[PDB]
């Protein structure tokens, strides 16, 4: 059931492009009559050994996860030849949360944003119990299953912590979404479940601004970086964060949610709340808003 025959996967279109991979909308059509199920299928391009190995990892992690708040693994496929591997996932046609929020802002109220917040937190709690660091977490990689149900996706950078270590360190990445990363990740290449909490804070910011491009993290940075313009962004961001500067409270954001953001952005990773501590608070806020 989890082995899709490659010759029966029919390409329709591209859903996402990464540095080394893409996610493609396909039909699995073993009857050949175009009646099969639609699936989302990841494969690599421009991939060396490291990228192949990371993709094997991604598959094993996602296959093991069973949460209502994590995109469903379906199976794998292999073509003929070297570098044949494909990851088959459920397809969610409503697309990503980032696009969904911008399209439907005028009808998605604070209660609904609280619901999405709580669901994403529950998915991160699930990951944490499996010692998985997601790293990529952002509104652009969270999927909308229905208007009242979201799921975490893009496990391309996900990694399991060793049983006896609560962080990992990588070599300097070439291309990072710098405005989502914890300072220890930006400066020392350290990632953990605590750096995931920082990113979740930025997700809460994305939710409560409806991903408006006028107040995106990059826009706020360009406003707050100061009058000196030709300064490298990463350098300057690290200085602003060290000085204690943070993204502003969105006008429509409940004060209690802004306070949770601030705690997610504590300087010291050990001072940030766990997802297990955040969950109850978001659950109480959501349930009080129904
Ligand atoms: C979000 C996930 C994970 C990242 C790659 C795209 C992917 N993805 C998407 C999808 C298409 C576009 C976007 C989001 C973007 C934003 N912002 C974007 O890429 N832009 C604007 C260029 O996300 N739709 C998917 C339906 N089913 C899927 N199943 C597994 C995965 C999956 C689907
Ligand atoms: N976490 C946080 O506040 N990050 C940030 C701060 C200033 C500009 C852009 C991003």
């Amino acid at each position: 059931p989890t082995i899709f025959e490659e010759r029966h996967l029919k390409y329709i279109s591209q859903l996402g492009k990464g540095n080394f991979g893409s996610v493609e909308l396909c039909r699995y059509d073993p009857l050949g009559d175009n009646t099969g199920a639609l699936v989302a299928v990841k494969q690599l391009q421009h991939s060396g050994p490291d990228q192949q190995r990371d993709f094997q990892r991604e598959i094993q992690i996602l296959k093991a996860l069973h949460s209502d708040f994590i995109v469903k693994y379906r199976g794998v496929s292999y073509g003929p030849g070297r570098q044949s591997l494909r990851l088959v996932m459920e397809y969610l046609p409503s697309g990503c949360l980032r696009d969904f929020l911008q399209r439907h802002r005028a009808r998605l109220d604070a209660s609904r944003l609280l619901l999405y917040s709580s669901q994403i937190c529950k998915g991160m709690e699930y990951l944490g119990s499996r010692r998985c660091v997601h790293r990529a977490l952002a509104a652009r990689n969270i999927l909308v299953e229905s208007e009242a149900h979201v799921k975490i996706a893009d496990f391309g950078l996900a990694k399991l912590l060793p049983l006896d270590k609560d962080y990992y360190v990588v070599r300097e990445p070439g291309q990072s979404p710098i405005f989502w990363y914890a300072p220890e990740s930006l400066s020392d290449n350290i990632f953990s479940r605590q750096s995931d909490v920082w990113s979740f804070g930025v997700v809460l910011y994305e939710l409560f601004t409806y991903c408006d491009k006028s107040c995106s993290p990059s826009a706020e940075f360009l406003r707050m970086m100061g009058s000196e313009r030709d300064v490298p962004a990463l350098s300057r961001l690290l200085e602003l964060l060290e000085e204690g500067q943070r993204l502003p409270a969105p006008p429509a954001c409940p004060a209690e949610v802004h306070e949770l953001m601030k705690l997610c952005w504590a300087p010291s990773p050990q001072d940030r709340p766990s997802f297990s501590a955040l969950g109850p608070q978001l659950d109480m806020l959501w349930s009080g808003s129904r």
